[PDB]
């Protein structure tokens, strides 16, 4: 099955998922000088006050914090988006070392990790229908750098011991994703894809300019997770990022001057 090792990692994915070589793949390098300021772009509207987290899952490639997406409770709108996108889950990608881990890069800079808040367009009714549409998802990407601790991340860090291995889940109610946001909602946006199989070209990417800071101790706990299932040979869950893909015929737009 696909993964992040030398025999099943990103350079192999195209054999099972030929869209891996498609025209709108993610992530990409954000060349800050080439991104065009678009005064038509609206402020992002992030409405997470009624978010209902339910559960955290180690799925063997990352961990997902899952939300109740059966009502407009945690929604993204505005920015580059038409209509309303409901939060279904967030997860991270991270490195073995602080010098790598992000999927998007900024002028070729790699951050220690990247948070993806995944939302689906309510006009398609369910996530599975949304991923079949070119405007089906909006993923809000937030870079992580190592420095000060992020207090709002610690509840996530502290439950990871209970989901060490693939297939483990834990109740994870009352988690407020507002505690993972930076101060500024300035962003870049472009049309792209899921960054894991099935690599569907269904995402409007919204990447925040301002990173969040997390502590060395917080990211070190991400790196204690396992890709393997319980009672299998230990394979640390590190370097679960896809590198930058060709931009092809795309424009990256900036919300800010
Ligand atoms: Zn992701």
């Amino acid at each position: 099955h696909w993964g992040y090792g030398k025999h099943n990692g990103p350079e192999h994915w195209h054999k099972d998922f030929p869209i891996a070589k498609g025209e709108r793949q993610s992530p990409v390098d954000i060349d800050t000088h080439t991104a065009k300021y678009d005064p038509s772009l609206k402020p992002l509207s992030v409405s997470y006050d009624q978010a209902t987290s339910l559960r955290i899952l180690n799925n063997g490639h990352a961990f997902n914090v899952e939300f109740d997406d059966s009502q407009d409770k945690a929604v993204l709108k505005g920015g580059p988006l038409d209509g309303t996108y409901r939060l279904i889950q967030f997860h991270f990608h991270w490195g073995s070392l602080d010098g790598q881990g992000s999927e998007h890069t900024v002028d070729k800079k790699k951050y220690a990790a990247e948070l993806h808040l995944v939302h689906w367009n309510t006009k398609y009714g369910d996530f599975g229908k949304a991923v079949q549409q070119p405007d089906g998802l909006a993923v809000l990407g937030i870079f992580l750098k190592v420095g000060s601790a992020k207090p709002g991340l610690q509840k996530v860090v502290d439950v990871l011991d209970s989901i060490k291995t693939k297939g483990k889940s834990a109740d994870f109610t009352n988690f407020d994703p507002r505690g993972l946001l930076p101060e500024s909602l300035d962003y870049w946006t472009y049309p792209g894809s899921l960054t894991t199989p099935p690599l569907l070209e269904c995402v409007t990417w919204i990447v925040l300019k301002e990173p969040i800071s997390v502590s060395s101790e917080q990211v070190l706990k991400f790196r204690k997770l396992n890709f393997n299932g319980e009672g299998e040979p230990e394979e640390l869950m590190v370097d679960n990022w896809r590198p930058a893909q060709p931009l092809k015929n795309r424009q990256i737009k900036a919300s800010f001057k």
